[PDB]
């Protein structure tokens, strides 16, 4: 019950990648260096600007985010994703 | 099952305030503009730089943060606190 989908393009367009675990490095695993849209289907996650959980943080609660501005980021870059459990 | 203690001073010194609910403004609730140390007993919370959950965000999971540097901030400014639920 931690499931989200990230897209190559804005508004849920482009290839999709479903993430169900923490990811210390989006570039190494998914070869993504920018997430343009995302849909948080289950659970809250924290999106990090840099790899290994570093840099500006942005909380992600269940819902749709069709553009990086929606999660309050200044750019579409993201280095790691983490699930909020404890 | 959410709970934390907030101190205006470093290393858990001095006056302590306990919270179990969200708080849009720490200035209003406790006449606080800066928090210098905290102990997150239960739950995961997001601490915001400014009131009404706005500004830089910093995730706090159960644990002891004896000084602001410990939750990644570059200053002790904190405006609101929210429990990570949904």
């Amino acid at each position: 019950t931690f499931r989200m989908r990230i897209y190559e393009r804005d508004d849920f367009r482009g290839q999709m990648s479903e993430i169900t675990a923490d990811c210390p490095s989006l570039q190494d695993r998914f070869h993504l260096t920018e997430v343009h849209s995302l849909n948080v289907l289950e659970g809250s996650w924290v999106l990090y600007e840099m790899p290994s959980y570093r840099g500006r943080q942005y909380l992600l609660r269940p819902g749709e985010y069709r553009r990086y501005l929606d999660w309050g980021a200044m750019n579409a870059k993201v280095g790691s994703l983490r699930r909020v459990m404890d």
